[PDB]
Protein backbone atom coordinates (compact mmCIF):
# COMPACT_ATOMS: atom_id res chain seq x y z
CA UNK A 1 0.00 0.00 0.00
CA UNK A 2 1.07 3.66 -0.63
CA UNK A 3 3.25 5.42 2.01
CA UNK A 4 3.05 9.26 2.34
CA UNK A 5 6.24 10.74 3.92
CA UNK A 6 5.08 13.90 5.81
CA UNK A 7 7.49 16.30 7.59
CA UNK A 8 6.21 18.86 10.16
CA UNK A 9 8.41 22.03 10.34
CA UNK A 10 8.23 25.47 12.05
CA UNK A 11 9.48 27.62 14.99
CA UNK A 12 9.91 26.30 18.57
CA UNK A 13 6.66 25.94 20.55
CA UNK A 14 4.15 26.46 17.62
CA UNK A 15 2.70 22.96 18.44
CA UNK A 16 4.33 20.63 15.81
CA UNK A 17 4.36 17.69 18.32
CA UNK A 18 0.89 18.54 19.77
CA UNK A 19 -0.65 18.54 16.21
CA UNK A 20 1.03 15.22 15.26
CA UNK A 21 0.05 13.47 18.58
CA UNK A 22 -3.55 14.85 18.30
CA UNK A 23 -3.73 13.29 14.77
CA UNK A 24 -1.97 9.97 15.65
CA UNK A 25 -3.29 9.22 19.22
CA UNK A 26 -6.30 11.64 19.63
CA UNK A 27 -4.64 13.17 22.77
CA UNK A 28 -3.65 16.86 23.39
CA UNK A 29 -0.16 17.21 25.03
CA UNK A 30 -1.04 20.27 27.21
CA UNK A 31 2.56 20.59 28.61
CA UNK A 32 6.07 21.25 27.19
CA UNK A 33 7.82 17.84 26.84
CA UNK A 34 11.42 18.18 25.54
CA UNK A 35 11.78 14.41 24.72
CA UNK A 36 9.02 13.35 22.25
CA UNK A 37 9.65 10.66 19.57
CA UNK A 38 10.20 12.30 16.10
CA UNK A 39 8.78 9.34 14.05
CA UNK A 40 5.03 8.46 13.86
CA UNK A 41 3.27 5.80 11.71
CA UNK A 42 -0.49 5.36 11.09
CA UNK A 43 -2.53 3.21 8.65
CA UNK A 44 -5.53 5.37 7.50
CA UNK A 45 -8.12 5.44 4.68
CA UNK A 46 -7.98 8.77 2.72
CA UNK A 47 -10.48 9.14 -0.20
CA UNK A 48 -11.05 5.33 -0.29
CA UNK A 49 -7.28 4.56 -0.39
CA UNK A 50 -5.75 2.46 2.45
CA UNK A 51 -2.34 4.13 3.01
CA UNK A 52 0.49 4.61 5.54
CA UNK A 53 1.37 8.07 6.92
CA UNK A 54 5.12 8.25 7.76
CA UNK A 55 5.38 11.50 9.81
CA UNK A 56 8.68 13.17 10.86
CA UNK A 57 8.18 15.77 13.67
CA UNK A 58 11.24 18.13 13.47
CA UNK A 59 12.81 20.71 15.87
CA UNK A 60 12.63 24.49 15.10
CA UNK A 61 15.65 25.97 13.17
CA UNK A 62 16.80 27.73 16.44
CA UNK A 63 17.24 24.18 17.98
CA UNK A 64 20.29 22.07 16.85
CA UNK A 65 19.09 18.81 15.12
CA UNK A 66 21.54 16.40 13.34
CA UNK A 67 18.61 14.27 11.92
CA UNK A 68 16.69 17.34 10.49
CA UNK A 69 18.35 17.43 6.99
CA UNK A 70 17.98 13.59 6.63
CA UNK A 71 14.25 14.13 7.55
CA UNK A 72 14.09 17.09 5.06
CA UNK A 73 15.53 15.14 2.06
CA UNK A 74 13.12 12.12 2.52
CA UNK A 75 9.93 14.26 2.98
CA UNK A 76 7.34 14.09 0.13
CA UNK A 77 5.20 16.87 1.70
CA UNK A 78 5.66 19.53 4.42
CA UNK A 79 3.31 21.07 7.02
CA UNK A 80 4.79 24.57 7.62
CA UNK A 81 3.41 25.43 11.11
CA UNK A 82 3.19 28.83 12.86
CA UNK A 83 0.93 29.81 15.81
CA UNK A 84 -1.76 32.52 15.19
CA UNK A 85 -0.71 34.03 18.61
CA UNK A 86 3.02 34.08 17.58
CA UNK A 87 3.87 36.81 14.99
CA UNK A 88 7.61 35.82 15.05
CA UNK A 89 6.69 32.15 14.19
CA UNK A 90 4.63 33.46 11.19
CA UNK A 91 7.59 35.69 10.08
CA UNK A 92 9.91 32.63 10.46
CA UNK A 93 7.79 30.59 7.89
CA UNK A 94 9.77 32.12 4.93
CA UNK A 95 13.02 30.58 6.35
CA UNK A 96 11.41 27.06 6.59
CA UNK A 97 9.99 27.43 3.03
CA UNK A 98 13.47 28.54 1.73
CA UNK A 99 15.07 25.48 3.50
CA UNK A 100 12.44 23.16 1.85
CA UNK A 101 13.07 24.87 -1.57
CA UNK A 102 16.85 24.36 -0.98
CA UNK A 103 16.61 20.61 -0.06
CA UNK A 104 13.91 19.67 -2.70
CA UNK A 105 15.70 21.93 -5.30
CA UNK A 106 12.20 23.05 -6.51
CA UNK A 107 9.57 25.80 -5.80
CA UNK A 108 6.76 23.26 -6.61
CA UNK A 109 6.98 21.21 -3.34
CA UNK A 110 3.76 19.71 -1.81
CA UNK A 111 3.15 21.91 1.28
CA UNK A 112 0.34 23.24 3.53
CA UNK A 113 0.65 26.45 5.63
CA UNK A 114 -0.81 25.64 9.11
CA UNK A 115 -1.94 28.37 11.57
CA UNK A 116 -2.07 26.44 14.89
CA UNK A 117 -3.54 27.40 18.34
CA UNK A 118 -6.69 28.84 16.62
CA UNK A 119 -8.51 28.09 19.97
CA UNK A 120 -6.54 31.00 21.60
CA UNK A 121 -8.00 34.56 21.80
CA UNK A 122 -4.64 36.51 21.57
CA UNK A 123 -4.55 36.41 17.71
CA UNK A 124 -1.73 38.58 16.19
CA UNK A 125 -1.78 36.88 12.71
CA UNK A 126 -5.00 37.57 10.72
CA UNK A 127 -6.37 34.73 8.52
CA UNK A 128 -5.99 37.20 5.54
CA UNK A 129 -2.19 37.61 6.20
CA UNK A 130 -1.65 33.78 6.23
CA UNK A 131 -3.90 33.27 3.13
CA UNK A 132 -1.72 35.92 1.32
CA UNK A 133 1.58 34.22 2.36
CA UNK A 134 0.24 30.73 1.31
CA UNK A 135 -0.99 32.23 -2.04
CA UNK A 136 2.57 33.65 -2.66
CA UNK A 137 3.92 30.03 -2.26
CA UNK A 138 1.05 28.50 -4.35
CA UNK A 139 -0.19 26.42 -1.35
CA UNK A 140 -3.32 26.14 0.85
CA UNK A 141 -3.69 27.76 4.31
CA UNK A 142 -5.52 25.77 7.05
CA UNK A 143 -6.14 26.83 10.70
CA UNK A 144 -5.80 24.11 13.39
CA UNK A 145 -6.15 23.57 17.16
CA UNK A 146 -4.10 20.62 18.55
CA UNK A 147 -6.26 21.26 21.69
CA UNK A 148 -9.83 21.13 20.19
CA UNK A 149 -8.86 18.99 17.06
CA UNK A 150 -10.32 21.72 14.75
CA UNK A 151 -8.63 21.39 11.30
CA UNK A 152 -6.03 18.75 12.43
CA UNK A 153 -7.22 15.86 10.15
CA UNK A 154 -7.91 18.44 7.36
CA UNK A 155 -4.29 19.78 7.58
CA UNK A 156 -2.69 16.28 7.24
CA UNK A 157 -5.26 14.91 4.68
CA UNK A 158 -4.88 18.11 2.53
CA UNK A 159 -1.09 17.55 2.51
CA UNK A 160 -1.62 13.91 1.27
CA UNK A 161 -3.98 15.31 -1.46
CA UNK A 162 -1.22 17.87 -2.39
CA UNK A 163 1.40 15.02 -2.66
CA UNK A 164 -1.05 13.11 -4.97
CA UNK A 165 -1.07 16.16 -7.37
CA UNK A 166 2.80 16.08 -7.59
N1 LIG B 1 -3.96 26.28 23.42
C1 LIG B 1 -3.25 25.57 22.54
N2 LIG B 1 -2.02 25.16 22.91
C2 LIG B 1 -1.26 24.44 22.06
C3 LIG B 1 -1.75 24.09 20.80
N3 LIG B 1 -0.77 23.38 20.20
C4 LIG B 1 0.27 23.28 21.05
N4 LIG B 1 -0.04 23.93 22.19
C5 LIG B 1 0.82 24.09 23.39
O1 LIG B 1 2.02 24.79 23.04
C6 LIG B 1 3.15 24.24 23.72
C7 LIG B 1 4.19 23.75 22.74
O2 LIG B 1 3.65 22.60 22.09
P1 LIG B 1 4.59 21.64 21.28
O3 LIG B 1 3.75 20.67 20.50
O4 LIG B 1 5.60 20.95 22.19
O5 LIG B 1 5.38 22.59 20.24
P2 LIG B 1 6.58 22.18 19.27
O6 LIG B 1 6.42 23.02 18.04
O7 LIG B 1 6.62 20.69 18.94
N5 LIG B 1 7.95 22.76 20.18
P3 LIG B 1 9.52 22.23 19.65
O8 LIG B 1 9.90 22.82 18.34
O9 LIG B 1 10.40 22.71 20.78
O10 LIG B 1 9.52 20.73 19.56
C8 LIG B 1 2.60 23.11 24.57
O11 LIG B 1 2.42 23.62 25.89
C9 LIG B 1 1.26 22.75 23.94
O12 LIG B 1 0.30 22.23 24.87
C10 LIG B 1 -3.03 24.50 20.43
O13 LIG B 1 -3.52 24.22 19.30
N6 LIG B 1 -3.74 25.24 21.31
CA1 LIG C 1 -0.72 16.26 30.02
CA1 LIG D 1 9.26 12.62 27.16
CA1 LIG E 1 19.65 21.71 -2.98
MG1 LIG F 1 8.19 19.18 19.47
MG1 LIG G 1 -1.17 43.46 13.09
Amino acid sequence: MTEYKLVVVGAGGVGKSALTIQLIQNHFVDEYDPTIEDSYRKQVVIDGETCLLDILDTAGLEEYSAMRDQYMRTGEGFLCVFAINNTKSFEDIHQYREQIKRVKDSDDVPMVLVGNKCDLAARTVESRQAQDLARSYGIPYIETSAKTRQGVEDAFYTLVREIRQH
